[PDB]
């Protein structure tokens, strides 16, 4: 674990996240668990201007290194890490389809077998609270108790995994599931779903 | 403030606007406040052929330099500048989702907290008037009185900010909000929204 | 008018058409009026393998040069040229949104002022007939009598103008109008439209 | 037929499949009939890291070469080859629009004349069974009896042809048909379709 290799990967994740079309508009933030705190993207610097030197470190007490301002949404990354001790990377964005489903304040049900990737038969939707607020942190910490990803009402998506690319994958996969959901929901409501049992089998094979 | 640095930035904005997919089809126009008038993109020259020498200057009386024809939609950029004395850059386009919402002649309500970026709890929709017409100018001037962005009925979007990239961001952000609106509107009407008060809090934190 | 400059432009149009996302899937065909016949893209050669030598010439009697097979849809390009003597370039594709509207067998009404670009207050939809059939030719010739573009039922789009880039623009603009149509149609039917008179004014300013 | 030329083409297909936007999210798998077995993409290696050496060979008894793990979905490629003895390439993905239609568990009817490309007047939808399961193999083998492509319920798409690019084309064409279907279905249900007879004519001209 070297501070700079981790910093390079974070910028690469931010770039790749723009490449898949998850980033752009409000823009997300990425972080990796590090030492006692975490390394997180800074607030207000477009991925283009980013460099290893812009990545900020927040320790265990929420104290960030002097002269650097972490993401304005840094509080819930810590809630992510505290809630899922197995997570080493948190990716947060305001991707279009995820955000739209959270505007309807709905969980995404087992419409496709890959939903097992988040750890169960659903992608939850955490209740609304002002961004960067402590109450929002509880909402998300509670949602990630049993799921690796959650939607944030009238907000976006937050997904975590053991490393950055698996976290990016998950986040990207949740956009896909969100889009399949919106698309079929506009034709039939409720949308057909796989039973909990089939999901159990898939979870088994995963 | 150097005429040519500003001209280069305008072409870059036009290029970037095509990159985000806002431009193309009818095509937009960009301008920056300058001296007593403004520097605006010329009518009928695809971003590709553009150069610093094509950027036209219109003074305070609406007089443009000889041999150059400004954008056919130059009149409402002036209405933008006159209405918002704090705006130094106006970006206008006919982006797909913004235009679709203006076809329904609806304002975009507080469906996501970022709507506070336009200065309030909504993105208005100005009434229709022929393009390049003076009546259209009033409609837009009235809409931008209290908002940094407005939709134009059966037309498109017009957004302004203190500089070009913030204006481009806003314009891009309004497309996102427009798309979240259409998507959820096709499933439920009315779409859930944040109360004016929550918006007030966000405006506070912004 | 040099056979090879025209051939290079056609391949460029085919490439650009793929770039805007109009081409791909079934794939389109482009042609330019030439001498007594026309120069048209050949059947079954992906834009990538294309070269000036693949562009085929069909004379006035429908006879093509030996050893080269023109587009399987060459018959209606001739109907385009015969119907609109002012057209020097025909672009045909099976773009997604245009094709979807033609599946509903609906004309696109005056939902946006740019519809005047096709020459009136609507984009018609020609009746169905097997592709490469002579009856299909009449359907399209009749539709282009008074419009520069037309949709083909359960088929796609065909647009013409005085040169290739204006034809490409139009075709691209019709996809935009098609998409605005589908999007608002899924929320309200009928979709609000500009009166014939407003269109008349726009036609005047165009 | 050289093992390595085939391996290079498979990686190129995987890359191109990402380029059209079919791949990404769950990710697909490609294979080519080879000797007594087939050459298939390996499980868990992003197209970027892929190389000729990662392509795995499974013989006729389902035995794969030591030290290499084939795609977790290799069983139904064999069902593809056994069902369609004329197929030499199978492309499988979880493309967005195909998957959404299979979530509704609907076949795609003759909404556009190109549907004849799959061999008839429809694109079927095979019933659900756990991935990599033998029962899923029967479902797909039965569906491909008379069609070159089939959708897999709550899963994705599987298309085959005589070679890789024709298989890629078909797969891409099915996404298009899937999208035209969803789009018009959200406005009218049932969506207008061409009669079996018209399809017969097209099949004739194909
Ligand atoms: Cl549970
Ligand atoms: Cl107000
Ligand atoms: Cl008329
Ligand atoms: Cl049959
Ligand atoms: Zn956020
Ligand atoms: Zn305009
Ligand atoms: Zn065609
Ligand atoms: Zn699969």
């Amino acid at each position: 674990m070297e501070r700079n290799k981790l910093a390079r990967q974070i910028i690469d994740t931010c770039l790749e996240m723009t490449r898949l079309g998850l980033n752009q508009g409000t823009a997300g933030n990425v972080s990796v668990r590090y030492q006692d705190g975490m390394l997180i993207t800074p607030t207000g610097i477009p991925y283009e201007k980013l460099t290893e030197s812009h990545i900020v470190f927040i320790d265990g007490n929420g104290k960030h290194e002097e002269g650097k301002l972490p993401s304005s949404e840094w509080r819930f990354h810590m809630a992510a890490y505290q809630s899922r001790p197995d997570a080493n990377a948190v990716v947060h964005n305001h991707a279009v389809h995820c955000t739209a489903v959270s505007i309807l304040n709905r969980s995404i049900p087992a419409i496709h077998y890959m939903i097992a990737a988040a750890g169960g038969n659903s992608i939850p939707c955490a209740p609304y609270a002002t961004f960067g607020t402590r109450e929002l942190s509880e909402h998300v910490a509670l949602a990630l108790k049993n799921r690796k990803a959650t939607l944030l009402q009238h907000h976006g998506l937050i997904a975590c995994e053991v490393n950055l690319e698996k976290a990016l994958w998950l986040a990207h996969e949740v956009e896909v599931l969100a889009q399949l959901y919106l698309t079929t929901l506009a034709i039939t409501d409720p949308v057909p779903v796989l039973s909990d049992e089939e999901i159990a089998v898939v979870l088994e094979k995963f």
